[PDB]
């Protein structure tokens, strides 16, 4: 299928559907648009976010609905229902966490405050969590790699920009994330990929 | 499979799943504790929130992956991959949006101020984008109900108890409403469910 995703110039809430079309080997144009090209854009949107996915001139939103439409059927997904559920439930309590963060707060006291309070209080009880659910399993979910995976790896590397201790307490979670990067495909992928910050 | 609900005892997050359940005509047991039961039960979780749905003795959580799980290969579900793929999208925006108010706020008067703010100056842009959306369609995705219509009325129930006016400008979502609080599983649910503010 004829794919064109449209993000900002970031890894943000659109690297994830970026990752999945590498390991799957899909080909897509990757449109990053420009801050000064998104009001008139934005416009154009039926909720006016990004990123959107075009899907043979079809358009879809809402980054972690593309991402679950693109991995449907395919080895990312899960295995059974219920491992399907378990994967949706992490990529969700990692957004949850992701999304707590005033990234669009221009208040930098009231925005430093947020994500100093969020880094030092709540990430370690995430961490804990998450280290205590992956146990001793390679994956997150089953046997082999979900999507999951991939948005951990996703989410704590934008994390890792702000507290880089983040892991010190937690081996194995660094170990997941170079499992994801070790992958042939994904590495070629963040190799390649527009260096930004976020 | 034997069912086990865990909320608080509210609408909340957890409705979606009752709902759900009610349509399918689906035993489970509707689990509601009190607010000095948290910390006994949030030792059981496995990311410290609830809800939680055990199945056959095995923890699910997040709300929207369990009721995706629940709504899988049944009439609620989507007809179509794409259409799948929209009422996740129509679930997810909805969901940023209600995550936007402050409802642990401890500071009540700060509290109502952001909650009076949002409801003026933010959900008009969203009730106008759902309502161009829906168009003059029966159903927020494909021709008949998918629980994307049953987190409309869900959120918008609990919208409308801050802002009452919410929907004036829309009466088209208003029939949305309506349709669903008019079918008989979601009624009967709706007229026997305990009554809580949120
Ligand atoms: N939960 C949505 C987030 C949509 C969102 O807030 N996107 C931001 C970029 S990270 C954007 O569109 N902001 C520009 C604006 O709101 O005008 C998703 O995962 O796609
Ligand atoms: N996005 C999650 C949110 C889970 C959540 O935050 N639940 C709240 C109750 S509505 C809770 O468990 N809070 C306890 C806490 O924040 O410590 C869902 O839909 O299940
Ligand atoms: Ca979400």
């Amino acid at each position: 299928p004829n794919y064109k995703l449209t993000y900002f110039n970031m890894r943000g809430r659109a690297e994830i559907i970026r990752y999945i079309f590498a390991y799957l080997d899909i080909q897509y144009e990757d449109h990053r648009i420009e801050q000064a090209d998104w009001p008139e854009i934005k416009s154009t949107l039926p909720f006016g976010k990004i990123p959107i996915l075009e899907v043979d001139g079809l358009t879809l939103h809402q980054s972690l609905a593309i991402a679950r439409y693109l991995t449907k059927n395919t080895d990312l997904a899960g295995n059974t229902e219920m491992e399907q559920c378990h994967v949706d439930a992490i990529v969700d309590t990692l957004d949850d966490f992701m999304s707590c963060f005033p990234w669009a707060e221009k208040k930098q006291d009231v925005k430093e405050q947020m994500f100093n309070e969020l880094l030092t209080y709540n990430a370690p009880h995430l961490m804990q969590d998450l280290d205590t659910y992956l146990g001793g399993r390679e994956w997150l979910i089953g046997m082999s790699v979900t999507w999951a995976d991939f948005y951990w790896e996703i989410c704590s590397t934008t994390l890792l920009v702000f507290k880089p201790d983040l892991l010190d307490n937690h081996p194995r979670l660094v170990t997941l994330r170079k499992k994801v990067q070790a992958i042939p495909a994904v590495a070629n992928w963040i190799k390649r990929r527009p260096q930004t910050k976020l």
